[PDB]
C-alpha cells in the first residue's frame, strides 16, 4: 500500500498516505462525489457542478498543510506523524453528513420535516465516520499506521462537532490542532478556505483570499494556559477582508434569489414525496426521506440521486412531487417579488417563519385578491459566522518582535471603515402565482407589509 | 428578454429569448446528468463538470464566430435568423450523449447493440426533433423570425452532416456557416474551443490554445467556388498545436489507463443490468438501457442516474451488475498488465480478449477474464494532417486564399498524424491472476509481432 | 491599418490606424519607462508594469464600454468619432504622469514647489498637446472624421474636466464624460484596468467583475442630462469594488516600506534638483521640479532619473546618490509607529518639526519623516454610491437612486479616515528609541490615539 | 536578522533566508531590476516588462523547492542546509551576467563589437559574483551561516557555468544532482527553464503547458553510471517532451518574434554607434565602454537598459547617429521585413552574409543597387536545447515498481507522432531602406541569394 496522487484543479498534486486512500475508497466516503457544494446554485451559476467529494479532499489537503507546517516552524509543539494523519482524516471526513443538496438539507428539508429533532450535517458527519470505520476495518489499518483507535477516533470526531478543558482525544498543550478543521473560537479554518477557493473556481467569480499567506504567518502561542494557533498581527486587515468575501460569496452566489427559490422548491417537492419513498437500510429496514437520517446504512444511498428518482416516477402517489420537479425543469419557477430588511436590533426568530406569509397577505393596500398559500417568505440570516460578535475580537495574533506573546487587536485599531455590525437580515418574498395581474397585487401587499412593521422601504 | 449566465469559461453568456425557450425544456435540462469525461472524474476529482455547461459555451462560441465574420464582413450577409440557427445548433450539438458520455457510444452501445451503428450525434439530431415536438418550439421559432423547414434542417445539418453540393438548410453562398459548430472539412470547431477550455479548467491541466485570437484573424475567402472559413497564414503555428494539446489532453486524461478501466467497468454493469432495467417512454412502453436509444422520451430520463440506481438496487436479479459499481466504489478495480503498440480496426475489437486468452506462453485463464482496449490517437482525421484541409490568407490580399504546406512551417512537426495503443487488463486481481495474465499478454505481442 | 496587441490583462486589443500613430510618439512612448507603482516595486517584485500597458489598456476599455453602449441603444446616436475620441482620451490619459507616478505629484512637486498646484492629468493635458502639435497629428484626425477643434476639446475634458461646463460635446452626450474619468462618482475603466493589472502583477486576485459592468450598463435620463446608469442588481458589486480600491491601498499601494522608498527617492530627487539640468525647448535648461512647465524637457524625465543620479560621479550629486545607494543596499529610514486622527496638504511640510518639539540623544526636524495617509471612497468624506443613478429591468429607461439602508446594515458608517506614519532616517539602537519617545508624546499633544 | 518574504506573482510567497538577503540587497544583484527579461519583446509583447530581477528570485526559490523535496522524500542522500543554501544562492545568481536588453547584448551585440572575445552572460554571471562577495564582505556572513567558502564559492560557480573522471570540485559524485537544479547541462530540464516558462507566459499573455510542480513531486535521484543523478517517473516522459515542445513554441511566437528581433538588431545597431563616445566609470576611475565594460564588474554593475535612455535622451553631435536609430524605434518607423527561409549556417559566417545577399545579381531588374550596410540577415536556430539532438535519450527514469533502478525510453516507445528532427534553422532578412522602391529591390536580391546558395523559394 503506498501513497497516491491526485490533482486537483484548486490545490494541484494532492499527496494522500496510504491510510487516507483506505478512508477514501469506502460507499460512505465516495457518496459524496453525488452530493453537489452548492446545491440549486448549480441551477443558476452553471459552472457549480462540484460535488462534496472535491471539497473534502482539498479540506484533508489543506488541514495537512497548515498542521506540517506549523510542525516545521516549531519542533516544540511535538507535532506527530500521528497529530498529522488524524487532523487529515478529520478534514477528509468533516462533510460525510451532508445531505441531498447541501445546505438545502439541514437548513431547509429536515427542520421543517422533522421539527422535533436537532440535526446538523456535522452530527451527520460523525454517524456516518462511526458507520465509515466499522463497517470497512479501518481500526486496525490505522493501529498498522501508528494510530490509536480509541483516543484518536474521539480526537477526529472532536474535531468535527466540538466536544475547564472539554476534550478527551488530546490535552491542553495540543488545543491548537483543534483550530484546524473546524474552528469553534473564530471560524478561521481549512475548511473555509477551501470553499472559498473552490466555489470561486467554478461559480466564475474571483477569491480576494491568500490562505497560503496566512498558513505561512500562522504561529502557535500561549493565551489563557491553552497553545493556541495565532496570526500575524500584520494580517488582521486580510482577516476582516476574509469575513468580507464570505459575506460577498453569499450575498452573490449562496443566497441568490433563484437559488433559494430552486432550493425551496426542491424542499417542497421532497416534504410531498416523503410519505412515499422508501429507502432500504440496515436488516432491510425501510427509511424514509426525512428518516434515513437515523440509520446510516440508508443515509448512504441518500443523494441528489433522489431528485432524479422523483422526477423520473410514473407512480401516483408521488404525481405532486414530481410536478413541482417538473416545473423546475421547464422553469416556471416561483416569482421574486421584493426584499427587505428589518430596521431593529431584534431579528425575526425561527419560531415565527410560519406565520410570515399569513402577514403578507393581510395586508391592507387592487383588481386580484391573494392568500396566505400564494406567498414565500425567505427569511436569510447574514453574519460574520458569530451570530452579532465580531469574530476578529476572538483572534489571537503575534507581533514581529516578541513573537511568542499573544496579543488582542480592537477593532478601533484597524480601520474606521469596517461593519458597525456583525449581522443581519433580509427578508425575500416571492408570489406562486406568475400571471402579471397576481404579480402586480402580490407587490402591493408585499409594499403594505413592509410599511406595516417598519421594515426598510424595498429598492 | 434576454437572460445572461455567468460561466466560470466564458464569462457573462447572453442568451436570446429563443434560446432561453429550447434550454428551459426537459430534453436540454437532461445534459445536467451526464459528465462531460465521464469515468475520467474517478481519476480527476475536478472534472465534475456536466454536458449541459460544455453545450451553454458552444452555443455562445457558435455565436461568436458568426457575429465576428458578420461584423468583419457584411458582404456575407450574415442575418440574425442565420446567427440563431447557428447558436441553436452548438446548444443542441452534444444532446445525444448518454450516461457518462463517450463510455456510451464508444463502449457500451456496440458491445450491447452490435447490428446498430449508433453515434451520439445522431442522437442529438432525434434528441433536438423530440425537444422541437413536444414542446411548442416552432411557433416560437416564427416569432422570431426563423423559417422552421429550412432552419431545422440547417441546424440539423450542422450537428451531423448532410441528409453536387449536398446541404439544403443553406446554399453554397452560406457554405461557411457549416464549419462553426462541427467542421467536418478540418475539425477546426468551436465544440473543441469549448472542451478544451472546459475540461483544462476542471481537469487542472492548463490549456495551451487561445481561440479568441483564432477567432480575430478568421475570415471567409471564396476557395473552389465555395466560401469557407479561412485562418491568417501566421496561425499556422498555433493549429499545430492546437491539434497537439488535443492530443495531449487524450494521452494524460482522456485515455486514462484507470479512467478507461473505470468506463469498462461501468459499461460491464450496464451490459448485466440490460436485461433488467426498465425505462418509461412513449406510451408507457418499456425500454432497456441499450434500446432507450429508439425512443426519445426513454433516452430522455436515461443519465448518469443509471450508475446509482443499480447501486442503489435491491433487487437479485441486479447482484452481478451492482456488484460491479460496489467495486468501484470500494476501487478493486480491474487490473492493468500491459501496454503496447502495432492497425487493428473496429471489427476486430470483440475478438481480442479471445486471442489473449488463446496465447499459449511456455492458473489458467478465460477471455471473460481479459479487457483489451485499442486506442487510437491522432489528429482527428485518421491518417490526414489537417492543416493540409485548412485554407489560410495573407495580410497584403486578405480574399486570396492558399495552402500552406507541412515543410513551409516547421521540420519540428510530427511525421504521423496517427497511432495506435493497445492495453491489457485483467478481471482477476488476485496475485496468482495477475502474474498469469502478464504471461498471456506477452506471448500474444509475440505472436502478433508486436512491440 | 489596424494593429492588433496582446496584452495579459484584456487579450487581442484593436488599435485604429489613429490610435496607432498617437501610440508611435516620443511623448507616448515615454510612458514605457515610468513605474505604474513606482517604489511599490521595491517590495513587490511583480509590480515591474509601466504606465504605457496600463494607458492601452484605459484606451481598450474606454472603447468596449462606449461600443456596448452604441450596441445596445442606437438611439444614442454614437458615432465612431465619438468612439476614436473617448479611446484617445484613455490612451492618453496618463501622459503627465512623472518618475515613479504617484511619487511624483504627491510628493516631490509638493515639496520642490510648494507655490504652484500640479497634478498628473494637467501635465496629461499638457503632454497630449505637445504630442498633437509636434507630430503633425491634427490632419490625420481630420482623414479619419475628426474635428480637431472641437475633439480636441473634448477628448483634453475627459481627462482633466472642464478647463453646462462642457463645450466638447452637449448635454445630449454628457455620458461619453463618465466613461475615462468619472468627476460624478469614480466609476471609470481607468479603475478597472488598474485593479486587474495591478493585481495580475503584484500577486493579489482582483474581486471586481468590469466586463459584469459593462454588459450591465445603460444610459438614462438624469436631471435632464443622458447618464451611465448600472443595473439596480450591481449595487453590491460598486460598494464592493471602492472596498478593492481601499483594499489594495491597504496591501500595496501605502505599504508602509513602498511609502518609505517613494520617500528616499523623493529626497534624493531634492538633494538632485538644483545640479539637474534637462533640455527643453529653445535649448533653455529645466530641473526636475521645473520639467513640468516644459513638455520637451518633460518628455524626458522619466524614471531613468533615478539611475543618471545612482551611475553619477558628479560631486554636485553625492548627497542625493548616497541616499540611492542606500536603498540598493536595503539601509532603508526605519518606520517608529503609526496613529489616526483631518490633517490638511497644507500642514504636511510643518510635521516633522512638531515631533522633534515634542517634549517627552535629542534629535531634529530633518531627521522624521512623517506620511499622511488617506484611506476614502474617492470622495472625501462622502459615499460615491449616492451619486450612482441605477434602472431596474421593468423600466429600463428610468433612473433612480439606491440609498446606504437599501444595500446592507454591515457596510461602512464612514467613507474617509487618515492614517500618519512617522519614520526616523537615523538608524542605530539609541536613536529608534528616541525617535519613538518623540512620536508618543506628539500623539498626546494632538490628542491622536496612543499607538500600537 | 531573519527570513523574508517575498510575494511574487508566479510562485506566491518565497521565503530567504537571511544569508539570501545579503545576497540581493547589494548593488551587483539589484542591477537586474533595470536589465527586461525578454529585450526587445516588450516592445511588441506589452506585457513582457518583466525584468531580469524578478526571475533570478524565483529561480532561487525553485532551485530551493527541487532540492528540499529530494530531500524530504530521499533522507538517504543526506542533503544539507548547506547543500540548499548553495544551490539557492546558484539559482539567484545564475542571470547576474545579463548586460542590457538580456539576449540582445550576448546573442548580437558582443559578437559585432568584440569578434575576438568568446563572452556568454554566463561567465558574466560568475565574474559578477565574484564582484559581489568581495565588495560586500559576503565571506564571513557565509561562514556565520555555516557554509565553507572555499568549496561552496567554486560549488555555486560550478553550478551556473559547468566546471572550470569527475570534472567538478564543488561537490563530490554523490552529490552529482545538485548540479542538475539549476543549469542542467545534460539535458537542459533546470528550475530555469521552469521559472520562465511561466514568468513569460504570464506577462506574455500566452498561457503555460508545463506542470512544474508536477515534475517535482515526481523526481526522484537513483543510481547512474557510478553517479547519482535526478530520475524522473517513467509516466512523465511525454510531459517532457511537451516541455521542449512549449519553449520551442514560446521562441516561435514571443522570443523570435519578427519584429521582436528587429528591434534589438536596430537597439544593437545603436549601440555600435555609440560604443566609441560612451564612457563609463570602473575600477580606479579607469574608463570603460558598452562593450569593454564586461572586463571590469564595477563599470559592469552601473551597464543596464538604462544606456538606452541615455543614447535617446543625449545632445552630444558624436552620438547623434546612434541617437537617430533610437528615435527612428519610438516613431516605429522600424526597418523592414523582407523574407524568411531555411537550408546548418554556422555562427562564423553570420557577418559576411549581408555582403553576401548584396552580391546576388538578379536576372536585370532594379531601379536601386543596395548595399551590404543596407540589409540585415537574421539567422534563427530553433531546436531543443542540445543542437541535433534529442534531450530526452539523456534523461533517465524510474518505474513504480523499483524506484531505484534507472532506466531509458528510447523515442519509439513513446510514441510515433513526436518531431523526427530536433534542430532546424531560419534565416530572415530586413532592410534598412524603408520606402518602396528599395524594399522591392531588396527582395529581388533575396530571393537570388536563395536560389544561389539552393535554400528554399521562400
Ligand atoms: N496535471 C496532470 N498532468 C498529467 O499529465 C496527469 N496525468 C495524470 N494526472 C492526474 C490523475 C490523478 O489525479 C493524479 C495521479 O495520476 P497518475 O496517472 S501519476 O497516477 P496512477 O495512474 O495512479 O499511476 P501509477 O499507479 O502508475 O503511479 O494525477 C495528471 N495531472
Ligand atoms: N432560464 C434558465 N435556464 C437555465 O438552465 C439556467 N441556468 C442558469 N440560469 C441563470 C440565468 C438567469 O438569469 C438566472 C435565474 O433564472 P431566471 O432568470 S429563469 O429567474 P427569475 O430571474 O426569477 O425570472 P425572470 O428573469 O424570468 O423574471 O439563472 C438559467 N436560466
Ligand atoms: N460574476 C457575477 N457576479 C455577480 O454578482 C452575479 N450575480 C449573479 N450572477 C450570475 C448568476 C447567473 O448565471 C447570471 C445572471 O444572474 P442575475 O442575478 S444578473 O440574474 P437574474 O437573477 O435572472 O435577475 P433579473 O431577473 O432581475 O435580471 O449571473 C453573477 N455573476
Ligand atoms: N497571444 C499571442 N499568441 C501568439 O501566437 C502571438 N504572436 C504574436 N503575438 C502578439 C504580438 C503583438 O502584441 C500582437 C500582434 O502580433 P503579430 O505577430 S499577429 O503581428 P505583426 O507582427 O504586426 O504581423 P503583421 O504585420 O503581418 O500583422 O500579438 C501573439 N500573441
Ligand atoms: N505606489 C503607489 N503609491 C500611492 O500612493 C499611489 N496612489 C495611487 N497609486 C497607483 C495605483 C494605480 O495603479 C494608479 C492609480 O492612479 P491613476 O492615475 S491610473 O488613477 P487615479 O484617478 O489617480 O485613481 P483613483 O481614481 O482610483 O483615485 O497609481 C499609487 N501607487
Ligand atoms: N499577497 C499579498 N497580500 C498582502 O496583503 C500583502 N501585503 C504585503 N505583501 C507582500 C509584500 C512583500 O512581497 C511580502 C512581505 O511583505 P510584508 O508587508 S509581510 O513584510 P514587511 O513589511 O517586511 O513587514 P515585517 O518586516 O513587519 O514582517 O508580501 C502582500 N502580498
Ligand atoms: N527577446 C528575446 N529574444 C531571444 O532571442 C531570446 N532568447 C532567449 N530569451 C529570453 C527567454 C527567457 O526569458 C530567457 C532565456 O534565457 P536564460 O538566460 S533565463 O536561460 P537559457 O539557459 O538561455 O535558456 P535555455 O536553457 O532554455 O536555452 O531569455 C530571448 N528573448
Ligand atoms: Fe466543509
Ligand atoms: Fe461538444
Ligand atoms: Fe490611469
Ligand atoms: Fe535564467
Ligand atoms: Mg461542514
Ligand atoms: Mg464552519
Ligand atoms: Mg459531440
Ligand atoms: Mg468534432
Ligand atoms: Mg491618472
Ligand atoms: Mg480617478
Ligand atoms: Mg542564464
Amino acid at each position: 500500500d503506498t501513497m497516491k496522487v491526485i490533482n486537483d484543479p484548486i490545490h494541484g498534486h494532492i499527496e494522500l498516505h496510504p491510510l487516507l486512500v483506505r478512508i477514501i475508497d469506502t460507499p460512505q466516503f465516495q457518496r459524496l462525489r453525488y452530493i453537489k457544494q452548492l446545491g440549486g446554485g448549480y441551477y443558476v451559476f452553471p459552472g457549480a457542478s462540484h460535488n462534496r467529494f472535491e471539497h473534502s479532499l482539498g479540506v484533508g489537503y489543506l488541514a495537512g498543510c497548515l498542521v506540517h507546517a506549523l510542525g516545521e516552524k516549531q519542533p516544540e509543539l511535538q507535532i506527530s506523524e500521528r497529530d498529522v494523519l488524524c487532523v487529515q482524516i478529520a478534514g477528509l471526513c468533516h462533510d460525510l453528513g451532508h445531505g441531498p443538496f447541501s445546505a438545502m438539507f439541514d437548513g431547509r428539508f429536515i427542520p421543517l420535516a422533522r421539527p422535533e429533532v436537532k440535526w446538523t450535517h456535522e452530527q451527520g458527519s460523525v454517524m456516518m465516520f462511526e458507520h465509515l470505520i466499522n463497517s470497512n476495518g479501518i481500526k486496525p489499518v490505522m493501529e498498522q499506521y501508528g494510530l490509536i483507535p480509541e483516543e484518536d477516533i474521539c480526537f477526529i470526531k472532536e474535531q468535527i462537532v466540538g466536544p475547564l478543558w472539554p476534550y478527551k482525544g488530546r490535552p491542553e498543550n495540543k488545543s491548537f490542532l483543534y483550530e484546524i478543521v473546524s474552528n469553534k473560537r473564530n471560524g478561521i479554518d481549512v475548511d473555509k478556505w477551501d470553499y472559498f477557493a473552490r466555489d470561486c473556481h467554478h461559480l466564475g467569480i474571483q477569491n480576494n483570499f491568500d490562505y497560503k499567506r496566512f498558513i505561512k504567518f500562522a504561529r502557535v502561542c500561549e493565551v489563557d494556559n491553552e497553545l493556541r494557533i495565532c496570526a500575524r498581527d500584520k494580517e488582521v486587515g486580510n482577516l476582516y477582508d476574509m469575513f468580507h468575501t464570505r459575506n460577498s460569496l453569499h450575498r452573490r452566489a449562496y443566497q441568490h434569489k433563484v437559488g433559494n427559490i430552486i432550493d425551496t422548491m426542491i424542499t417542497d417537492a421532497f416534504l410531498k414525496a416523503d410519505d412515499y419513498i422508501e429507502i432500504t437500510g440496515a436488516g432491510g429496514k425501510k427509511y424514509r426521506i426525512s428518516t434515513a437520517i437515523d440509520d446510516m446504512e440508508a443515509y448512504t444511498k441518500l443523494t441528489d440521486n433522489i431528485f432524479l428518482e422523483i422526477l423520473y416516477s410514473t407512480d401516483p402517489k408521488l404525481k405532486d412531487a414530481r410536478e413541482i420537479l417538473k416545473q423546475i425543469e421547464y422553469r416556471n419557477l416561483f416569482k421574486y417579488v421584493g426584499e427587505t430588511q428589518p430596521t431593529g436590533q431584534i431579528k425575526i426568530k425561527r419560531e415565527d417563519y410560519e406565520s410570515l406569509p399569513k402577514e403578507v397577505a393581510s395586508a391592507k393596500p387592487l383588481d386580484v385578491k391573494l392568500k396566505a398559500e400564494d406567498f414565500i417568505v425567505d427569511v436569510i440570516n447574514m453574519d460574520y459566522g458569530m451570530q452579532e460578535k465580531n469574530p476578529i475580537d476572538h483572534v489571537s495574533f503575534y507581533c514581529k518582535t516578541a513573537p511568542n506573546r499573544a496579543i488582542r487587536i480592537t477593532k478601533n485599531q484597524v480601520s474606521q471603515l469596517l461593519p458597525e455590525k456583525f449581522a443581519e437580515q433580509l427578508i425575500r418574498v416571492y408570489c406562486k402565482k406568475v400571471d402579471r395581474k397576481s404579480l402586480y397585487a402580490a407587490r402591493q401587499y408585499f409594499v403594505q407589509w413592509c410599511a406595516d412593521r417598519n421594515f426598510t422601504k424595498p429598492q
